[PDB]
């Protein structure tokens, strides 16, 4: 079968849109414009991309990005076989060859100008240089490049270069408003609505502590964790300590603050 | 036999719970949520994980984590044989393939975004990219990811990224209270109870010197060492100098302080 | 066929000259003088080079430049085949062998004295040392060296060395004046002229914020993106947020400023 | 014969105990506890370890530790033979396999978390992961781990991590008192007792200059050198300049001070 | 034919001596003393060396020096052939074997003690250690070592070590006086004498701005470029902007100054 | 023939002793004590070592030391042959095997704890671990280790570690007094005695400028260069500019000072 069939999103992933990012991604795709998704960790960027891959009926090749990621990781390599020499394409190369969506997750993790590899794939005529193979690929007309990164979570030297930034269209994601986020919790875990709202208020409290002892507030992912634990019958206070507090802080006082909020919420 | 049989915990490891971490780990596991254990060195984190692996009847694949650990160490490699080419899975890959617990011990030792390798293994659909093999593994439904690290014992640049932190549930371990720690000493070494309490008071004294000449107080492991030495008939003052003082400090005055405490305790 | 035929520019690329850079590039070429194109990102440097390659009827071998680019990337290598040993030329070497234009795009990305590789190709007698092959190439009489870089977008240590700088003739590009840039938008996307002017005023507003919260103003490339999106029926305010604002800033206040400008322009 | 026979200490090495380190090392060994020897250079740490290896009748595998020492140096590797593929164990692996004493000399030289390799060999169940071979070794019940390092002679970043420190029992060595050190000189070189005392007073003088122009005083090893030279008929003043002064300082004034002390001692 | 025949300077290169460097280089050569040429970029150092190689009738092996240049680049390597193993000499090794002039151009680019490779080739008995081949070469009696570098154009840490500096005799080149430099322009390009003088005054103006907004004034090479462009019929103001201004500065005000000088010179 | 015959010093090298370093080196050798030679560049350290190798009738294996020197350079390696696998010893290993003098020239160039490789070769029982070969060499009873370095010419971090320093006996060389240095010039070049004295006064003048604009004064080697040039009929002022001034300074004023001294000396 096709090497891309394993990258197909089979069952529809649940995604709750916050604003018009679905239709706008479809517009970007119809114009084959590269897409950049920005936001804090755990606000549904990858699940958004994955939902779009489902809706467009396109295979999704996701690459998790490194600090030790060289240009080499993405493109492909020469395998020395008993047969004696065969070439094997990398993820980005497969996507570029057969019109798949390539999703560079946490692109800004990689060293900045290790990431200038994607520039030829964003020119008006999109190409991919496999210079170790000696091949010049013309990118499949249906190929779509998507990148993701958490702004402020990386160095200014590790930040995306302007030359790279200005090759993309962009969406800025943030954690959903209280109602939408509660709805996500309820849909994902089946936890009671009012309980979901309570969890969300705890998250709101931590997120309000951003810049005041926390580098980042509580993500939606951790709320999902807390709800999942509760649904398995874990005591609410324990679940929230375990999922919402211990992961994000080592500071004893911030911990005390969050735990007090939790104990005020769940008596 | 199964390649995992060597990773089975055979005999029940002695673990003394401090609070409800056993049942809560079982809850995390039933939901297949990644688990993070935080605490100072020698407070029983690895033995906790190992006890859980025993109680769950799961094989335990432990990886000791490096500063020179690349993404490469974990996944696996191509072996050039006389036969001519065979692939061999790494530890994490074996665990991910056949539903074992993979325990990344001292995860925060590794360069931060060398550690973003585990992100795909924490998505709602858990996968493991062997891109040097060209294989996309779907993680075994019983696979469980556990990491451990000592907060404050590493650089802020070497610290776990928020993107990684917020993918885990968390337990914070600390050294046990006096009675429990004494009980651990007695169970592990057979040393007399009152002597165990005395050792624990020396440890309490050093741990009170944390931030005042010591980077970290005396761990439970060193107390176990001291008790073991005494049980072999080493003089108490010598045993305590040897196990509780010399390992943790080079400062002559801190050494004098700890040795005075010891000599006040063991006349 | 010739290994250079794939590097031929087939269809005439649309380029709008700002001043006399076409004829002056032709003069540099007739004298075989190396050419350096300087300017901010997205001001048509690569498309200029590409247009010249079309007009001169020369193949264009473009290399996108790295931070991890070693001297090795450019020249070529030894391939271990089942046959048993064959050499394969790199891009620069092919261009130097058969009189093609070699275009080092973002040359200043690479480590400075990794870039002193091109010095022998700029002597009065132009040579290319393949010292790993043991070959001394005399550069084809029609070979032309072109480099590109964004000044100020790189480190002073990463900057081009004087020894390298003073081996080139130079063009300084900037974003076109309002009318010319509008004309480019209209030609490239078919967007209405007055709308093109409006987009350009938004770009002017951002470019005026350079040094006051922005590292670089809005490039022509992003204006093209915005126009393309509008032409696909995206709402003007959404298109401009998506193409002109989100890519270039993470600052909430700069974002507010640009978005206010946009909403003042497109009611 | 056994691969360990070459690591046997054959003839009894002369070691002069300062306090009860012999019996205490025997106690640590009977409990299979890892041992750490701390002290300045040339105070007999390695000769102590070597004497214990002689007295215990154990082979001694000594590894001199690097700044460029990776985890790789210690464990072993795959050799590509004409035969076609054989594995060869490293020093630590041989020691761990067949119950030898492995002595990591100057362990703190190596990058700190390159040295966390020895953690599995210090767990209550001692194992050695050869993950490049795919083998999990259970450490021989008679295997004994000993490390050595000079405190203050290395960076705080290069210093032993607390996680590593708190896995060892510890001895702190210092240069012997005057009489014992003289006795060592006499035993090792056959130099006259009163002369040995004189040499020792010169060493005392330099060691008193520690922190006042010297990073470290004169070691016992250099005293041995001076005595050896004198015994070969070198003039005392020349011998002391050559062995006790020139090796430890480049400062002309410190040199003048030490040389004046020497000339006051040896007229 | 001889592997050195390709390194022969065939046609006499035009070199205009400034002072007695020809005869003095001949004296250094007759004594086989290593030669060091110092000066700013584009003042004819390489063409001087090349002229001497012509006049002495010696082949010239030139090596362009790197920041990524290891000791390895210079000496040679083992090639794995289908035949199965052959050795191939590097440039320096060929020169050292058969009495050629080896010219390390921009030697100070390389990491300082990567450059201590040439020390054995400067001893009274000149040798070249190929320790990867296992060969000790005795340098050909006619071998001559020449190095070149731009002082102040490199780091103080990247600067030549004193140990290396004090192994060479030395010439300090600077840009020629007005008349000589004009003469060079006229000889090289056939541009009119008075025009050549005008170009030289522009260069004088920029070179006077050294330390006042310019890191280095206009080199002779760029003057040659300007003259060449003019000779091809490029407008004088355009030629001078293109060759003398754009290459050496990104500062808008320095650019304005130089352009004003040019427009004052060429009305 | 013996692999060491090429390392034999055949003809007696001219060395002028300054004090009793010959007999003292013979004493160190009779006791097999490692020797360290310290001094500025060009004061005859290597020629001293070479003279001792001649007088002792020992082969001399000299290694020039790197900043990129790893532990690997010294010991040896595995060669993949058509035959299929042979081992080849490195320089240090050959010397250690067959009782040659191994001379690590500029040892302090190498990274400090890359240089702790020589520690086992300085123990009372001298061994050499070839752990990549799996061999433990017992050093030949006639093996002699000599190192050389220029104090102050390297970083404090690049400086020799105390652990390494205190394993050697030591000689401190400085440039000879006026008469002896003149005598060296006369013997080496045949230049007239009074002229030799004049050259030496110029060197004295520069050496007096040490710390006042010069990092190091004029070495004896450069004086030899100047004398050699004069003997070939180079004008004294030109010879001294060329050999004594241009190599050691880029400062125009220091240059003026030295040149004035020269012109005062040689009218
Ligand atoms: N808009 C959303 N719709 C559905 N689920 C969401 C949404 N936002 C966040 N989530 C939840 O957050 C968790 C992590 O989402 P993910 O896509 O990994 O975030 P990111 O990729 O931005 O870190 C998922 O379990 C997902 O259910
Ligand atoms: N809760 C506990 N129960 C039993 N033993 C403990 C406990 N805490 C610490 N120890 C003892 O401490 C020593 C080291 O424990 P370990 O699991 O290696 O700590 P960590 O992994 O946190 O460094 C072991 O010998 C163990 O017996
Ligand atoms: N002078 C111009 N003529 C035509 N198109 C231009 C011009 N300047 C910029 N563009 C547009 O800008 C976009 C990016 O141009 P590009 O050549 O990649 O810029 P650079 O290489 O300087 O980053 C292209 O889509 C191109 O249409
Ligand atoms: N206690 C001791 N007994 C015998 N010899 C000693 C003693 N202490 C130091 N020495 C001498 O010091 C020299 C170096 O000792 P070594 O074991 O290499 O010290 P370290 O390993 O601590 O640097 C040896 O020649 C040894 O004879
Ligand atoms: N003395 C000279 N005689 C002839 N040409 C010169 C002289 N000095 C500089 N040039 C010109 O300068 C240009 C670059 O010279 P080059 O030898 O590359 O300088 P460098 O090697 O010092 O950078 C050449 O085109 C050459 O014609
Ligand atoms: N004592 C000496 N006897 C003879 N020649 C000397 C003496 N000192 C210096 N030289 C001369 O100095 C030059 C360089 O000497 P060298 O041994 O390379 O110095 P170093 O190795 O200390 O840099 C040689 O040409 C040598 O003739």
């Amino acid at each position: 079968s096709s090497i891309l069939n394993q990258y197909l999103v089979g069952k529809e992933p649940f995604y709750q849109p916050q604003h018009d990012e679905v239709a706008l991604f479809e517009a970007a795709y119809r114009k084959r414009l590269p897409v950049m998704v920005k936001g804090p960790t755990g606000c549904g960027k990858s699940r958004f991309v994955e939902f779009m891959a489902w809706r467009l009926g396109k295979p999704l090749v996701t690459v998790a990005c490194n600090e030790d990621m060289t240009a080499a990781d993405l493109v492909g390599r020469w395998l020395l076989d008993k047969d004696g020499t065969r070439w094997q394409d990398g993820p980005l190369t497969v996507a570029a060859r057969y019109g798949a969506i390539c999703y560079l997750d946490e692109i800004v993790e990689a060293r900045q100008d290790t990431t200038v590899v994607i520039h030829p794939l964003t020119d008006h005529r999109r190409t991919l240089p496999l210079d170790k193979k000696g091949e010049l690929i013309r990118a499949h007309p249906d190929f779509q490049l998507v990148i993701s990164y958490n702004p402020g979570y990386q160095s200014l030297m590790k930040d995306l270069k302007q030359s790279t930034k200005q090759r993309f269209t962009g969406f800025e994601f943030d954690y959903p408003n209280a109602e939408l986020e509660a709805g996500i919790l309820v849909q994902e875990t089946g936890v009671a609505p009012s309980i979901a709202a309570q969890l969300v208020t705890v998250a709101a409290t931590a997120r309000r502590l951003k810049g005041h002892g926390l580098d980042e507030g509580i993500s939606t992912r951790l709320l999902v964790y807390a709800a999942m634990l509760m649904d398995d019958g874990v005591a609410p206070r324990a679940a929230c300590r375990m999922a919402l507090v211990q992961p994000i802080t080592d500071d004893a006082d911030i911990r005390a603050t969050l735990e007090h909020a939790i104990d005020m919420t769940f008596a």
